[PDB]
């Protein structure tokens, strides 16, 4: 089950307008949306609204 | 460009152990991690840390 509390985060591999390329913990790598600002080599976090 | 300033969200679609299939802005669904606590039908942000 999820941990309560635990923040998700992935690493940045590849960004193209505001399109990122990331690694999740597990290894694997996806596409998400990520704001601006975000570069190559950064961490972003996935929270609930 | 991506704008500046503008927050990255996406709806849960379905959800099983920490993974979350979400609806992109564009209407583009994909899995991704996502923290304890969220729901289907709830909303997740794609912050910088």
């Amino acid at each position: 089950g999820p941990m309560p509390g635990k923040k998700v985060v992935a690493r940045v591999e590849e960004i193209l307008d505001g399109v990122a390329r990331v690694k999740f913990e597990d290894g694997t790598k996806k596409l998400i949306i990520a704001p601006e600002g975000v570069k190559v080599g950064d961490v972003v976090e996935v929270k609930k609204v």
